[PDB]
C-alpha cells in the first residue's frame, strides 16, 4: 500500500484567464479546484484554489506511461502495485487581469510552477507574459510551459506557437524550459506532463532547523450553522510553510495579527494562540513542513478567522522575533513596460506622494512613497507587514487606469 503523507512540493498553475489552468489542474488530481459559490456561477477562479495527488510509476511499463496517479499498473498489464514516488499539490491561480494580485501571493507559495497556454489564442496574452514576468521575479523558475487545448487545433497550428513560445523564452531565464501539449479537458498526453513534472519540479531541499515560518492565505472554521455557541470549534488558519515545521500544541502567534480600534484609531495586536490541529486535504497529521496546503486548528475564536480574515498574515512561534513594519525600504528594479496591459505601455519611474501596492509573502498592501532614490524608495505603509526575513522579495503594481499593473520588484531591506 502506498504511505498517507503530506504533499512534499507546490507546483503553481498559472496563465492567461481561461486557458484552461483548473481543467488540468483536474485531469492531473481528479479535483475541481472551485469551492466558492461565486467562482462556480460565475465559471472562473477567484481564490486560489488548491488540489492533491500522489504520484508513482510502474517500473516494469513503458514512460511516460508508466507514471500514475493512484496506486495501479493495470493499464500497463501488471498487477503489481507502482513504486510510490511522493505527494505533490497544486496551488492554482486566477488568470483574470484583475486579480493579479492574487496570483502574486499564490506565487508565494509556489516551488515550481506550469503555466498554461492555450493553443488557440494568439500568444503571448496579456496574463501569458504578467505570470511568465511574475514568476521570474519570484524566482519560482522550475517551469514547465503546458500547451493546452491542443484537441481543438492541427498539430501543424499547434506547432507553430510552438515555435512562438521558443522565441519568447529565447534570451531569458526560460530558454530551455520544455513545452508539453496536452488536452486537459479531454485528458490527452497527462501522462507526459507527469513525467515532466518528475523531471523538471524536483522536490526542493529543506533546511527543517530553521524557524517556523506559514504564509498565510484562507482562514475559517468547520462550525455548522446553528452549532451550539460554546460547542463551537476554534478557527482554522490556511496556508503554506515556507521554512521551518509546526507541530501540535505549539504556541503560536499570528502577524501583524488583528486590527485594535481604539476612538476611531488603529493599531496591530499580534494575535497568540496554541496549535489544536494539523490536516492536508482529509488527513490529519502531528506535524506539517514546506509543501502542500496545511490547515492548522487553533484555539481561536472563530469570529478571529472567518471569511479568509487573516488572509496575508503569516504564523511563526510564539516567541519569534519578527519585524512588524508600517513603514519600509525598498532597494527595487522597474520593468520596462507594463507587461501585463493590452495596449504597450512604458513604465514611469516611481514618484514621491504616489500610491503603489506592495507584493509581499501572502501579503497585499497599499502605501504611499515617501522617498525616491535611483535604487531605492521608501513607503508609509497603510497597514503593516511582517517581514520574518533580511532578503524577502516584493513585487510592485501600480494603478494604471483603474487596473494594479506589476510595474517591478525589490527587496525589502532590513
Ligand atoms: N477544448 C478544450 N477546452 C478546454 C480545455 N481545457 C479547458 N477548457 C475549457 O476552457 C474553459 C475554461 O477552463 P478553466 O479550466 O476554468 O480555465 P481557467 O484558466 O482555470 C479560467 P480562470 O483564469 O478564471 O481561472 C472551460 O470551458 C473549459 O472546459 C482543453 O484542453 N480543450
Ligand atoms: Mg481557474
Ligand atoms: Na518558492
Ligand atoms: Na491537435
Ligand atoms: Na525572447
Amino acid at each position: 500500500a502506498w504511505p498517507k503523507v503530506q504533499p512534499e512540493v507546490n507546483i503553481g498553475v498559472v496563465g492567461h484567464v481561461d486557458h484552461g489552468k483548473t481543467t488540468l489542474v483536474q485531469a492531473i488530481t481528479g479535483i475541481w479546484t472551485s469551492k466558492h459559490s461565486e467562482e462556480l456561477k460565475r465559471g472562473m477562479t477567484i481564490k486560489l484554489g488548491y488540489a492533491e495527488t500522489n504520484i508513482g510509476v510502474c517500473e516494469s511499463c513503458k514512460k511516460p506511461e508508466a507514471y500514475v496517479t493512484e496506486p495501479s499498473c493495470k493499464s500497463c498489464g501488471s498487477d503489481d502495485e507502482p513504486k510510490f514516488l511522493r505527494r505533490i499539490s497544486f496551488i492554482d491561480a486566477p488568470g483574470h487581469e484583475v486579480l493579479m494580485a492574487t496570483m502574486l501571493s499564490g506565487a508565494a507559495l509556489m516551488d515550481g510552477a506550469i503555466l498554461v497556454v492555450a493553443a488557440n489564442e494568439p500568444f503571448p496574452q496579456p496574463q501569458t507574459r504578467e505570470h511568465f514576468v511574475a514568476l521570474g521575479i519570484i524566482g519560482v523558475k522550475n517551469l514547465i510551459i503546458v500547451q493546452n487545448k491542443v484537441d481543438v487545433v492541427s498539430k501543424e497550428e499547434a506547432l507553430s506557437q510552438y515555435r512562438q513560445i521558443k522565441q519568447f523564452t529565447k534570451g531569458t531565464w526560460a530558454e530551455n524550459v520544455p513545452i508539453t501539449p496536452v488536452s486537459a479537458l479531454h485528458k490527452i498526453n497527462i501522462d507526459s506532463l507527469i513525467e515532466g513534472i518528475e523531471e523538471y519540479i524536483k522536490t526542493p531541499y529543506r533546511d527543517l532547523s530553521q524557524k517556523p515560518v506559514m504564509l498565510v492565505i484562507r482562514s475559517f472554521d468547520v462550525n455548522k450553522p446553528g452549532t451550539q455557541f460554546n460547542e463551537l470549534k476554534g478557527g482554522v488558519i490556511g496556508g503554506s510553510i515556507i521554512q521551518g515545521l509546526f507541530k501540535v500544541d505549539q504556541e503560536i502567534k499570528v502577524l501583524p495579527g488583528l486590527r485594535v480600534e481604539k476612538q476611531g484609531k488603529v493599531s496591530y495586536e499580534p494575535i497568540f494562540t496554541k496549535i489544536s490541529s494539523i490536516r492536508f486535504g482529509d488527513e490529519e497529521f502531528k506535524e506539517a513542513k514546506p509543501g502542500g496546503l496545511v490547515a492548522i486548528g487553533t484555539y481561536l475564536d472563530p469570529s478571529l478567522t472567518k471569511a479568509d480574515n487573516l488572509l496575508g498574515s503569516i504564523i511563526t512561534l510564539a516567541d519569534a522575533e519578527v519585524p512588524v513594519l508600517w513603514n519600509i525600504r525598498i532597494k527595487y528594479n522597474l520593468l520596462e513596460r507594463v507587461v501585463g496591459a493590452k495596449e504597450m505601455l512604458k513604465v514611469d519611474p516611481i514618484r514621491a506622494k504616489e500610491t503603489l501596492m506592495l507584493s509581499v509573502g501572502s501579503s497585499t498592501t497599499l502605501g504611499i512613497v515617501t522617498s525616491v532614490k535611483k535604487d531605492e524608495i521608501e513607503v508609509e505603509l497603510r497597514r503593516p507587514v511582517a517581514v520574518w526575513s533580511n532578503n524577502i522579495r516584493t513585487v510592485i503594481s501600480r494603478q494604471i487606469a483603474g487596473r494594479w499593473r506589476m510595474i517591478g520588484w525589490g527587496l525589502v531591506e532590513i
